[PDB]
């Protein structure tokens, strides 16, 4: 339940639009984002993670070390400066992004070959499920 390595293909994605709207993403761009196939590629070695989300028009790449706060600029998303921190809460991988938005971050539950991802911003939660390819 703690190994997130691999290429992860989307199976479900609920309230993607509400989460993007909470981040203030342009309405026009949200309507395209909702159509795009998203692939999550994770390289995990000890505390070190390299995460890459890919689609036809936008990528989102982040590298981090568990337990080490990092300055982050969401240049390809909402373009904000946040102080990010990723930690283990049991077998749940938890990101908090401190900044303008409240309740901002994500949580990842790895259950064998399924990855459950909950992205939060403000009062919005988007729930995604991926399957390991
Ligand atoms: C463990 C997963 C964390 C994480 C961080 C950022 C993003 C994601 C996952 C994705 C794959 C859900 C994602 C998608 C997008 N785009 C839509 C607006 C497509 C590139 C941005 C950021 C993240």
């Amino acid at each position: 339940t703690r190994d997130a390595n691999g290429t992860w293909e989307m199976e479900s994605n609920e309230n993607f639009e509400g989460w993007m709207k909470a981040l203030d993403i342009d309405f026009a761009l949200r309507k395209i984002a909702v159509r795009l196939t998203l692939t999550l590629v994770i390289d995990q070695d000890g505390d070190n993670f390299k995460v890459k989300c890919t689609s036809t028009f936008w990528n989102y790449d982040v590298d981090f070390t568990v337990g080490v706060e990092f300055d982050e600029y969401t240049k390809s998303l909402d373009n904000r400066h946040v102080k990010a921190l990723v930690t283990w809460e049991g077998d749940v991988l938890v990101s908090v992004q401190k900044g303008e938005k409240e309740n901002r971050g994500w949580k990842k539950w790895i259950e064998g070959d399924k990855l459950y991802l909950e992205l939060t911003c403000g009062d919005q939660v988007c729930r995604q499920v991926f399957k390991k390819k």
